């Protein structure tokens, strides 16, 4: 890569942002060099379900000191279910194990699973505290699902910046934030995500493996974060936040995929 190619990529991101009503917040980091491609990197965006990566990391960190935590079963009832709970709705009554809840919240974006894990940790502020412990001074989790999706202009609740989330994703999936085994489990869960096939994954070359977590608020909104593992080069961190409200899902997904494609072009 080169600085000149990264500058061209940033111009291409400004051009991409001009094709929709709204803002694009983008960081890609080439871990081979630390080179960064950035656009609105220090502006806050609603994170939506992308916080579930930080939540699951906090659970995994606790599990390193409690060998049974991931196998603990959490009961819950129909009245606990919030909207968008495709896995937890199947197991009302005796409930699911902590590991199963992490897998469901990461791979299917299950909202009740996230709420149960937030409660396990002691409330949303425990996720913020975990973010601080890994060096993220920006992330803040203030509410539960689904109230954290309100995305009110100027409201900093339940937001982060592209730069802070990219740094945290790097530390969690590629770096030293977690212990070996927990870093690996977080990668394994996010590699198996089922909700992101049209987002970052759609913008990277065939043969790259992607560990991602999507976020979607109201209809037509969304984002995606993760790490791509090229087959023979170093991992690349991708963070794509937006404030768009698109006409349909594919229009929004095309923007996210295009943003990833711009950075992949610069780093190959």
């Amino acid at each position: 890569g080169s600085h000149m190619r990264n500058v061209a990529a940033e111009q291409q991101l400004r051009e991409l942002e001009s094709t929709f009503d709204g803002r694009l917040g983008f960081v890609a980091l080439d871990t081979a060099t630390g080179a960064r491609i950035a656009h609105r990197a220090d502006e806050r965006f609603p994170f939506y379900s992308t916080f579930k990566t930080m939540l699951s990391a906090a659970v995994l960190a606790r599990s390193a000191g409690d060998a049974a935590l991931l196998q603990r079963r959490i009961p819950y009832a129909k009245r606990d279910l919030v909207r968008y709970s495709p896995i937890t709705e199947k197991h009302v009554g005796a409930g699911m194990t902590v590991a199963e809840l992490c897998a469901a919240t990461l791979q299917y974006s299950d909202n009740t699973a996230a709420n149960l894990l937030i409660a396990l940790l002691g409330g949303p502020q425990a996720v913020t505290a975990y973010a601080r412990s890994i060096g993220d001074a920006t992330f803040r989790l203030d509410r539960r699902e689904t109230e954290l999706n309100t995305a009110i202009p100027g409201d900093e609740r339940d937001t982060t910046t592209p730069a802070a989330m990219a740094a945290s994703v790097r530390r969690l999936l590629v770096g030293d934030a977690l212990g070996t085994a927990q870093r690996a489990q977080l990668n394994a869960w996010m590699l198996g995500n089922k909700t992101g096939d049209a987002r970052i994954r759609a913008g990277v070359p065939a043969g790259w493996r992607v560990a991602d977590k999507t976020g979607t608020g109201d209809y037509g909104t969304g984002n995606d974060i993760g790490v791509a593992y090229p087959p023979d080069r170093a991992p690349i961190v991708f963070v794509v936040y937006t404030t768009m409200r698109s006409r349909n899902a594919q229009a929004r997904d095309d923007v996210i995929a295009s943003a990833a494609r711009i950075a992949a072009r610069a780093f190959v």
